[PDB]
């Protein structure tokens, strides 16, 4: 039942080293604990310690995250589940790095072989391996929207202006899901179509950041992957199983209509752990989209990102307290 929650702590950055930052985070992958040093100069012994499903310290690499977190989820997508992974944390702590990753400088690497590639690129590659050897005819379609100030933007649309808005409506073929009217879904025929599609999306995203104040930290980003697989049974009946993967990069947790989605996510989580009736899904775009992933038939994970520095203490505790709280959400996962 319960949603899986894991924590990643990023290494120091150069500004932090320049400022003589001290660490206040200790990860123990084996005991699965994060432990925060909380007493500054006054109490050297003080700590807060939390247990998670998995933990990744400052030295963890993108391959590691992928191997430990995603391969398991990928398999269940391939058996025809819906899964969602998403990233939660204060701006600057590695949500985008974790979910998308970055390109290594000077085209030193092919995109499939980049050690900085995040979950999204690695996953699309992986989907073509696991599935070609297998034969089993399959199609893959991707989508990429952003929520900003409760407006919806389509990063993969042929339309040349990012500012053109999507709309959502209740799926009548699913009591817990939404249809995004206007959303471009692109068929991806081989692993060699991938980079160009991404690159398009990245450029459309660069423009948007210049149109909208604080775009990169105030927006939520929803990448989806849909898979259709043909299976003939032992009888010879030809049945098609469908699996979906949503990859969410949330707005910075530090914020808190500009904030409606982050707020309502908070409340939705609360109403679930405190077994309240009438969870407020309807009250935001994000939560209408994520509704099946919090409480519903989708299998969900959450990556809490944090910074190791003494300066970010209050936000770091904040992220851990909120993440740990979410371990108490139980979904009823089910195939399609
Ligand atoms: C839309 C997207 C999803 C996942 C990764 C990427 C990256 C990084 C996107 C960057 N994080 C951003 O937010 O703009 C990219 C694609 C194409 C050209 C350059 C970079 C990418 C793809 C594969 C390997 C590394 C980075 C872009
Ligand atoms: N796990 C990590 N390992 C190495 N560098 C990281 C890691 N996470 C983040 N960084 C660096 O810190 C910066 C902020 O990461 P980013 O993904 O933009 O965080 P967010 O999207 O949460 O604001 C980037 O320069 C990124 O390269
Ligand atoms: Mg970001």
């Amino acid at each position: 039942k319960n949603i899986q929650v894991v924590v990643r702590c990023r290494p120091f950055n150069l500004a932090e080293r320049k400022a003589s930052a001290h660490s206040i985070v200790e990860c123990d992958p084996v005991r699965k604990e994060v432990s925060v040093r909380t007493g500054g100069l006054a109490d050297k012994s003080s700590r807060k310690t939390y247990t998670f499903d998995m933990v990744f310290g400052a030295s963890t690499k993108q391959i590691d995250v992928y191997r430990s977190v995603v391969c398991p989820i990928l398999d269940e997508v391939i058996m025809g589940y819906n899964c969602t992974i998403f990233a939660y944390g204060q701006t600057g702590t590695g949500k985008t790095f974790t979910m998308e990753g970055e390109r290594s400088p000077n085209e030193e690497y092919t995109w499939e072989e980049d050690p900085l590639a995040g979950i999204i690129p690695r996953t699309l590659h992986q989907i073509f391996e696991k599935l070609t050897d297998n034969g089993t005819e399959f199609s893959v379609k991707v989508s990429l929207l952003e929520i900003y100030n409760e407006e919806l933007f389509d990063l993969l649309n042929p339309s040349s202006d990012v500012s053109e808005r999507l709309q959502m409506f209740d799926d009548p073929r699913n009591k817990r899901g939404v249809i995004i009217k206007g959303l471009e879904e692109i068929t991806v025929h081989n692993k060699d179509e991938v980079y160009q599609i991404l690159e398009k999306g990245a450029a459309k995203r660069t423009t948007a950041a210049t149109l909208m104040n604080a775009y990169s930290s105030r927006s939520h980003s929803v990448f989806s992957v849909t898979i259709h697989m043909k299976e003939t049974t032992i009888d010879g009946e030809e049945l098609v199983k469908i699996g979906k993967l949503n990859l969410v990069d949330l707005a910075g947790s530090e914020n808190i209509n500009i904030n409606q989605s982050l707020l309502t996510l908070g409340r939705v989580i609360t109403a679930l752990v405190e077994r309240t009736p009438h969870v407020p899904y309807r009250e935001s775009k994000l939560t209408r989209i994520l509704q099946d992933s919090l409480g519903g038939r989708t299998r969900t994970s959450i990556i809490a990102t944090i910074s190791p520095a003494s300066l970010n203490l209050e936000e770091t505790l904040s992220t851990l307290e909120y993440a740990h709280r979410a371990k108490n959400i139980l979904n009823k996962p089910e195939v399609n």
